[PDB]
């Protein structure tokens, strides 16, 4: 390994400021923000995630965070800094174009085949990087893929599930059922191959330009629906070559699903001749 490595920074409250709210949740709030490293003159657009609030827990939280800061891939968000002063705050680089989910909804008219296929490649490369690290994301969704540029997206919120662990309120009180693999839903089994299921859902969200999955069906019904063998419909732009890939991700047998390495090859091949695999008007 190289001498220089990515390192988590512990930040002071003075260092960064919240400018506006980007998103909200039971977890907390995410803010558009500015970071200035201590004793430095540079201002860095950040996103600050502040959890609803621990001190004993702080040591546990720190261990989770260190991993999140070790992630070193172009397609995975890296946790830059943490602050534990009153409540946990997580600092990452700001992604100016927001998430893909909102992106494909806004720009539905104007998105070409090459862009969509390319995003599919980048998400798979990032997931593959995590799998090599033996890290399981557990929450892959279009909402959690962010746009640095039309040509650069990154998977966010890796490892957040564990952190939300440090907790009891968290358990005594939710999971993204619609995105989840069946094993995850029934036994809370999380693997790279349950991440591959969610990858397929994420691709479906992109290919339909942001449609909510299983919109009629309620979440509770979903397990029954899957066992019955129903699956998300083929998106209209998708050719069967693309859909069969999605279908493979959603197979009940985990080992049967495609590996991330395979997905990169497959979507790379499609990206090379985009019009062949996606039929969009104005392409
Ligand atoms: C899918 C919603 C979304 O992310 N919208 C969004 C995001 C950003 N920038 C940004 N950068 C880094 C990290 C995040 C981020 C991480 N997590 C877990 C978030 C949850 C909720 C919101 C943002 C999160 N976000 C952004 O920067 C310009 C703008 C933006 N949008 C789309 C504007 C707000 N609309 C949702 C109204
Ligand atoms: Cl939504």
């Amino acid at each position: 390994e190289a001498p220089n490595q990515a390192l988590l920074r512990i930040l002071k409250e003075t260092e960064f400021k919240k400018i506006k709210v980007l998103g909200s949740g039971a977890f907390g709030t995410v803010y558009k923000g500015l970071w200035i490293p201590e004793g430095e003159k540079v201002k860095i657009p950040v996103a600050i995630k502040e959890l609803r609030e621990s001190p004993k827990a702080n040591k546990e939280i720190l261990d989770e965070a260190y991993v999140m800061a070790s992630v070193d891939n172009p397609h995975v968000c890296r946790l830059l800094g943490i602050c534990l002063t009153s409540t946990v705050q997580l600092i990452t680089q700001l992604m100016p174009f927001g998430c893909l989910l909102d992106y494909v909804r806004e720009h539905k008219d104007n998105i070409g085949s090459q862009y969509l296929l390319n995003w599919c490649v980048q998400i798979a490369k990032g997931m593959n990087y995590l799998e090599d690290r033996r890290l399981v994301h557990r929450d892959l969704a279009a909402r959690n893929v962010l746009v640095k540029t039309p040509q650069h997206v990154k998977i966010t919120d890796f490892g957040l599930a564990k952190l939300l662990g440090a907790a009891a309120e968290y358990h005594a009180e939710k999971v993204p059922i619609k995105w989840m693999a069946l094993e995850s839903i029934l036994h809370r089994i999380y693997t790279h191959q349950s991440d591959v299921w969610s990858y397929g859902v994420t691709v479906w969200e992109l290919m339909t330009f942001g449609s909510k999955p299983y919109d009629g069906i309620p979440a509770s019904e979903i397990s029954s629906i899957l066992e019955k063998g129903e699956r998300l419909p083929q998106p209209p732009i998708c050719t069967i070559d693309v859909y069969m890939i999605m279908v493979k991700c959603w197979m009940i047998d985990a080992d049967s699903r495609p590996k991330f390495r395979e997905l990169i090859i497959e979507f790379s091949k499609m990206a090379r001749d985009p019009q062949r695999y996606l039929v969009i008007q104005g392409d």
